């Protein structure tokens, strides 16, 4: 149909058909009579896979051959979605399979939306990873994704009686055929035991083994015939497990239950020792792996050469363990002094903090280290003595300096502080956007940049262009490409040639079009999967993201209630007709951010079936969002919400998605919105609020909410509204916590942006009331979303991290 | 190479050399520079699976549309072994395998070594299933195995200083290329709760459920194209199992242990409830199944036809449930009235006794039946009730009677007697040797059969000819070939055409010849694999079979020890030199059958090593004994021990193994022994010891083995040398339990059948120094085990019990 989607030639459509029907018939073992759209997705996705193979084999061969330096990203979170369509992209076979398909009397949109997403991640980290593979592919870097093969990821979020409940993503069930086990290629790792001390240096002996077995994903360049790999750890009982018989057998499960299951915390640190597990799981299995590829090499005994041959790249401090792990490797396993390691292990890691916030910091108690790695605690200890050796010969006397900056926090409970781990053991760390990588310096690392300058960087996030935009809004992807042609997709720079049809009529009316087609597509999505209405010409308002107080979802219910209550008092005044969606997921034991959910649904409640506001006004809480309902919603969006308080977000990326797509953005000048608005021009965006240093002087001066609410008597109504239980009848306290915390606990100030951000909504709504206006500004923010590309992020990532140069150029099909 | 193996012609060796690269590949996305053995059989098992699929499809396609009776065969064991062979066998590929797979560069008999045996039995039971199947397939029944999918099967078994150690058998670990996992069919299976009633009856509510999903294995006949279904039930927990939410999550766990362990009980009752668990798992599961295909098909809300549709064979009392569930599925569920309900249930049901062993028996405590399937114990009690009523109206005034035949056994535990509840609610119970099922008729079940003469059946065991001759012993396979032709393979009876050849000098030296080979290859075997040399001239005297005390390994120890004694005493003497082989595992807990293998291990020890000795006696503990292990000792075997007391075993099977490879057999009237002696005439036979009244007269009187001790000078010399630590210097007092239990408490008489056992033994070793009058026993042995063909045994099923005809015709290919 689209021209962006690759040629359906004639030999390809007729070999596509014919394999379709091989894999039904001789690995699905149905036929056509009993064949379910499930088995007709499983047939073109084994039909799809045979594609990569010959390409992955020879993609592998081929950095065996030149053997270039290698980049390990480590993550515990990988939130890949659904593969099919991306691999069809990415291997311009989407045409051809479409027209297979066709012929062969199937919708493949219908069998695209039977793939389960693989939600091994909680949000913005989780995905990041999964762009960041994209990228590494489409740029020709020998990169490998690390990482755990969580058997749940991701709880599925049902709502029942306006409540949150949870229930096991089961996404392995029909299996998953993308992924390839390589049992052979199994590894030990270790756990508890003790440390013994000889001639020969320590040892650690009696340790606990479990088994790390290897599943590898291809992860396909964007038409560059590379594929790389993404390998994911599950783990498994050695097979003489406590080997009365029947219950030795049994408990092999305790082993595995260490690749059970995601936690589902988002920017917040739990203390749990089944997270410690994982994190040191992954890192021992992966570190092996690592060095057992670099000896069986081109190349290579000496580790010299190890930091040019490796890059490790440290996605937060979960993998924070890699730095004393590797020191444990080169000093007790392969003899090398402690200088000369240590030297090594700086120049090989990297690590890229992602926020802020006290509370998400990995604060791990030395008695659960001391207990499960005994080994890698000393070596801890050892790490921080020399370290804080420097620090007092750099600052001699500066007492409380070294307290600050060591390892080691002292208190009731010590605890190791991962964070501190990993700037000592890290030749660089990179916040993920300009002001939060500016905060670090300031602030939380002020103390270790004034050490080492050096060693601190900006490297702002982004999202691939093609998941992003070519995949999840086709029609947009194709009225670019009829101006600008399709280079932009891996060049997304590009798309600046679209600042010269700001003023083209016919662009104009295409870019309008495609977003009305989306919005009509996505209302048309919301009536037959979820049997709920809404006007698909009023402005569609979305806050999509995780729920959290800094994120400020309660912000956003202000202002709709606000809404609400000027409807009520002026019905027969003319208002531009929304559409409010809210959606995310909240972390099972974030009481406040389940309140929130609940407000959210009880507001939908009064608003939605009040007559007098008619089809004017509409709340909905987007149910399970995940990154196959983001491709849905953000090409349907008019207005992106970003509304964290100043300094609490450190990028965002959904933002970026957002732009890409066609809607514009009301938010505050935090993250990434900094660098967008200032792409774009402020003048195309709507910032409103505190500014950084606003929320600094309103700290200082202390923060009282109760001045807001006696001088705002629109903020005074709804706040009685709460109270006296106008959105909850049956129990009027219900939201007693919500109004409690709002009026006397408010770490993210949600009064102090109240007026600001009531009065911007005004100008939005005066904006969309001229089509054309509202479209022109949606082009030029389009048109400047070019930086926010992962492409540009990973380019200088190889560039000024791991020294390696990104490639375009193709590798033979 | 060989006649029987079939045709390599030129286009299927091509097409099958193509299809092998093709799956090295795409399948397991490796290539020759990295490829390992394991891959090779991967590659070859992918191959062949192909074959079966096309043919596996229009086999039940052609059920679906002649709608034949259905037969299911419901067994907690299926001990199948490997796949590979035996379906290249079934399918004629056997030769152009060799020959692609020569034409590759590989040995395929070496790739056959690399497969896991599908260890899910114990032994004689789950083997019986095992070779069930292959016969119903190849008689063209339409016949369903039905089981439970263990994660770990029968454990490995290691030797550690003479001692037994359990390993788990892992057989999923690289994957199992022959199932195919069928989701998509999973059923709800139902546990705990309680019994509500109503004006519509009872209903069982409150009810924890946990889900079965289907595995399908293809079970392929002999050269039919008949490719029926084994489909194995694996445990999974339902999306809201416990839905703080970590823990829930890693609970799941521990409904999905259900499927996770084979009990590694042979001929023992434990009353556990994780057994029970499995036992009603499988049966309910099945029959939801059973009646599930009833209602969708060619023919019908009419259970009237229902046992002209269906029928049930009960493998033991292990899936005994069968019958209250389908009571509770018809009066419950479906609302029939309970009288036709239960002729439905009778008429369809069908019990198959393995053993007259009182440990053996399964009597559930009331308590846990009572908790665990509360509905099924109320069915249970009005069973017994109305049953009752039978008996008491037959045998007016017979108390005792009424105490005997109830299912309910009254004592401080209440016991539910699932034999008896079998018997009453089956059409049918036969015992499995003739021998066998007269003692069932006179002594265990003699009530229920002056009750109920016609429900009385005998249907002597058989093995499957295919697995146990063509496949383990080619070379003798294809001496008979040339002879007598290959219609033998499907019509064991053939093989009486033999007897005129008993005379023929050619044939007596192939027969003779193909032994031999046998005997160097199985040298070579224990020396490859085991670094243990034995002389391949000397008599194999081999007893395979799990330890127990009835099959009396502790008697074939003594004879063991004598043969050392007497040429101790006379060195410079000729004797025939044997190498004894015993192998076997023993159950975890069964602490006597671990202390017989220690013993076996300790004589080996002694004797091994006494130069005195030289290579004249070789005892030898046959380690890991299994499925694919049997394939190899069995054709090496010149003698067959099978010496269990008199009237303990059943029928069994190794017994047959060992006559149709030709090996000699020395035994007691036992089980099928008694019919195998009768075929080939006892002058063939080395038939020793009491016969079943001898044992009858013996316990009447009472058993003194102290007589026995006190009258066999060569006796006691054992006796003294266990009790004084001749076996055992290190720990002198090592086997006071053995010699107690000897001396004290011998349940097995192994003292009363001493002298004769060593009496006949000499006239064995008589016979082997004359090699042609040995050879000409063989070959009337061979000749006669026509008999013990499992095709005649479900010929006799179908016939007597199932009334449905078998079919030798083929399916189109
Ligand atoms: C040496 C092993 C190690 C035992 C485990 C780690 C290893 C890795 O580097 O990831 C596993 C994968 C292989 C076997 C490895 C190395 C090379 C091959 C290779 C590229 C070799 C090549 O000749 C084959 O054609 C091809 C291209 C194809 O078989 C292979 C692909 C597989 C690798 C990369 C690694
Ligand atoms: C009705 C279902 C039920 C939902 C579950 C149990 C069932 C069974 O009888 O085992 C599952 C298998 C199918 C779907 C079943 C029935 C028929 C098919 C069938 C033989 C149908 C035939 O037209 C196909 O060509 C073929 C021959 C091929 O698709 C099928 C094969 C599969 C069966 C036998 C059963």
């Amino acid at each position: 149909q689209i021209s962006v989607r690759g040629l359906a030639g004639v030999e390809n459509v007729t070999e596509l058909k014919k394999n379709f029907n091989r894999h039904l018939h001789f690995t699905l073992v149905k036929d056509r009579n009993v064949a379910t759209p499930r088995d007709y997705y499983f047939a073109l996705a084994h039909t799809v896979r045979d594609h990569l193979v010959g390409r992955w084999i020879r993609t592998q061969q081929h950095y065996y051959e030149k053997d270039p330096k290698r980049i390990y990203y480590l993550s515990l979170e990988f939130y890949m979605g659904r593969t099919l369509q991306n691999t069809m992209v990415n291997l311009a076979l989407e045409n051809a399979c479409d027209e297979a398909t066709y012929q062969l009397g199937l919708d493949m949109e219908e069998l695209e939306e039977i793939e389960e997403d693989a939600g091994l991640g909680n949000g913005g980290l989780g995905r990041l990873a999964a762009c960041f593979l994209d990228s590494m592919a489409t740029l020709g870097l020998a990169a490998y994704g690390y990482g755990i093969r969580y058997e749940f990821g991701i709880f599925n979020q049902k709502i029942c009686g306006g409540w949150q409940m949870e229930e096991a993503d089961d996404w392995l069930r029909y299996g998953n055929p993308w992924e390839k086990a390589r049992p052979e290629f199994t590894l030990p790792v270790h756990f508890y035991g003790r440390v013994e001390h000889t001639s020969q240096g320590a040892k650690w002996v009696d340790t606990q083994v479990v088994l790390a077995m290897p599943y590898d994903t291809p992860v396909p360049g964007y038409r560059n015939n590379v594929v790389n790999t993404m390998r994911l750890w599950s783990a498994k009982a050695p097979n003489d497990f406590n080997l009365g018989y029947i219950q030795a057998v049994l408990d092999r499960n305790l082993a595995e239950n260490i690749s059970r299951v995601l936690y589902p915390n988002d920017n917040f640190f739990e203390g749990k020792e089944l997270r410690l597990k994982q994190e040191y799981f992954v890192v021992a299995a992966t570190l092996q792996d690592i060095i057992r590829r670099f000896k069986s090499s081109k190349f290579g005994t000496n580790f010299d050469a190890f930091p040019d041959k490796v890059a490790i790249q440290l996605n937060d401090t979960h993998p924070s363990l890699a730095i004393p792990e590797l020191m444990r490797v080169l000093v007790d396993l392969e003899r090398l002094d402690w200088d000369k390691a240590w030297e090594v292990t700086v120049k090989t890691c990297a690590y890229t903090n992602h926020t802020v916030l006290p509370e998400a910091l990995e604060r791990w108690p030395v008695h659960l280290l001391e207990t499960l790695l005994p080994r890698h605690l000393q070596i801890i200890y050892e790490i921080n003595q020399r370290f804080l050796n420097r620090v007092a010969a750099a600052f001699p006397g500066d007492v409380d300096r070294l307290r600050r900056m060591s390892l080691v926090e002292e208190g009731a409970v010590k605890r190791i502080n991962m964070a501190h781990l990993c700037i000592a053991g890290s030749h660089a760390v990179n916040g993920v956007a300009r002001i939060h990588s500016e905060i670090l310096k300031k602030t939380i690392f002020k103390d270790f940049y004034e050490l080492e300058p050096h060693k601190f960087q900006n490297k702002t996030n982004g999202i691939t262009p093609r998941r992003w935009l070519v995949l999840c809004n086709p029609g947009l992807a194709e009225i670019i490409a009829e101006r600008i042609g399709e280079e932009y997709i891996s060049d997304l720079d590009q798309l600046r040639k679209l600042l010269s049809y700001v003023d083209d009529e016919a662009f104009i009316r295409d870019v309008a079009k495609v977003k009305q087609e989306n919005k009509l597509k996505f209302a048309a999505y919301l009536e037959r999967e979820y049997k709920v209405h809404i006007n698909p010409n009023s402005l569609f308002d979305v806050q999509v993201k995780r729920i959290h107080e800094y994120k400020r979802q309660l912000l956003n219910c202000l202002h709709v209630i606000t809404l609400y209550n000027r409807i009520k008092k002026e019905p027969n005044k003319f208002v531009v007709p929304r559409t409010v969606m809210i959606g995310g997921k909240a972390a099972p034991g974030y009481h406040m951010a389940k309140m929130i959910i609940k407000l959210i649904t009880a507001i939908g409640d009064v608003v939605n079936h009040d007559p007098v506001v008619g089809d004017r006004l509409r709340v909905i809480f987007l149910e399970n969002y995940r990154v196959s309902l983001a491709e849905k919603v953000i090409p349907a969006a008019d207005l992106s919400e970003q509304i964290s308080t100043a300094g609490t977000e450190a990028s965002g990326t959904g933002n970026m998605k957002f732009m890409l797509n066609g809607a514009l953005t009301i938010g505050t000048m935090d993250g990434a919105n900094v660098e967008m608005a200032e792409e774009a021009g402020e003048e195309n965006f709507f910032i409103f609020g505190m500014r950084v240093e606003d929320v600094d002087r309103l700290d200082q001066r202390g923060y009282n909410a109760q001045e807001y609410y006696d001088r705002i008597p629109e903020l005074r109504q709804i706040i009685e509204q709460l109270s006296s239980g106008f959105f909850s009848p049956k129990q009027p306290d219900l939201f007693k916590d919500i109004v409690n915390m709002l009026m006397h606990h408010d770490r993210f100030k949600v009064f102090a942006d109240y007026e600001e951000y009531v009065k911007c909504q005004e100008r939005v709504s005066a904006l969309y009331k001229n089509p054309r206006e509202w479209t022109r500004m949606v082009i030029r923010n389009i048109a400047t979303s070019g930086k926010f590309s992962s492409d540009r992020t990973i380019a200088q990532y190889a560039r000024e991290i791991w020294g390696v140069e990104p490639s375009r150029q193709r590798l033979p099909a």
